[PDB]
């Protein structure tokens, strides 16, 4: 089908971007083509410093209670299982771990739980023995099957490579180079590389978030020529105008 267009919607101020004008932007984000409302409230980086899941529930709940009304599917930035299920108990669709479960191994049997996807994300210090695409594919694969021994099908088991996440920029031109043997795993694959460094090496040259989503855009295109299913973007009118235009092209040059 389409490939699914994942906005962004930060609670917290970050350097790449109240209740009530937070449902103004989930409600202007659909109509530039949002599939998928990611609220997130957390940063695995370690230039951060961990907050308590009170605090969480605290940002994520006041928006998350305001939008499981509306016609989109709801997807929560969190990797501790006490934020997802109280968030699944009020209806969210998409649980986007950034730990893909090391954190909290409960997030399986919670997502299985609701009947709920679930987003393993790539992540980690930096440190590896094998190079970072074998390794990735070993760390994912085994929290996949982590989460379909909870009772999650492979359809609902999205994989991440976590651009941005224990990777250099060398690294992370080794993951975007052979994206179609994350794609070979037959889950499907999200795309997240909105507004990142990785962009940043794109255009060769210093520049402010908001101008790098023309690069971000490519990578969605790039992407789904490579097989991936959905993007973790910034500029949801951007990337959703112009994964239509990719969809309409791959669908007709298949139909034909
Ligand atoms: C400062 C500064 N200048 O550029 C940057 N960009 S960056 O280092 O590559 C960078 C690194 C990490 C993040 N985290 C943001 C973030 C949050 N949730 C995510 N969920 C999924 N499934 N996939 C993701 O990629 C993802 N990324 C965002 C940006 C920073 C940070």
């Amino acid at each position: 089908t389409k490939t699914k267009i994942m906005g962004i919607l930060n609670v917290t101020p970050d350097s790449l971007s109240n209740v009530e004008s937070a449902v103004t932007r989930v409600k202007a984000m659909m109509d530039e083509g949002a599939d998928i409302i990611d609220v997130g409230g957390v940063s695995t980086r370690p230039g951060h410093e961990m907050i308590t899941v009170e605090e969480e529930l605290n940002r994520v709940l006041p928006v998350v209670e305001a939008i499981v009304g509306f016609d989109v599917k709801i997807s929560v930035d969190t990797f501790r299982s006490e934020v997802a299920e109280a968030c699944l108990k009020l209806g969210v669709d998409i649980i986007n771990d950034q730990w893909a479960g090391l954190y909290d191994h409960r997030m399986f049997q919670v997502v299985a739980k609701y009947d709920a996807e679930i987003v393993l994300m790539h992540n980690g210090n930096g440190n590896r023995d094998e190079p970072v695409v074998e390794e990735m594919l070993t760390s994912l694969l085994a929290q996949a099957h982590q989460a379909k021994i909870a009772g999650i099908p492979s359809n609902k088991i999205w994989l991440d490579p976590g651009i941005g996440f224990a990777k250099t920029r060398n690294e992370e031109a080794e993951v975007m180079a052979r994206l179609d043997e994350l794609v070979a795993t037959e889950y499907p694959v999200l795309l997240a590389t909105s507004r990142k460094r990785f962009t940043k090496k794109m255009m060769g040259y210093d520049t402010t978030p908001v101008e790098r989503d023309e690069v971000t855009a490519a990578t969605t295109a790039y992407g789904i020529m490579k097989g991936v299913r959905a993007v973790r973007v910034h500029n949801v009118e951007l990337n959703a105008k112009l994964a239509k235009g990719i969809d309409f092209l791959k669908e007709n040059e298949n139909a034909r």
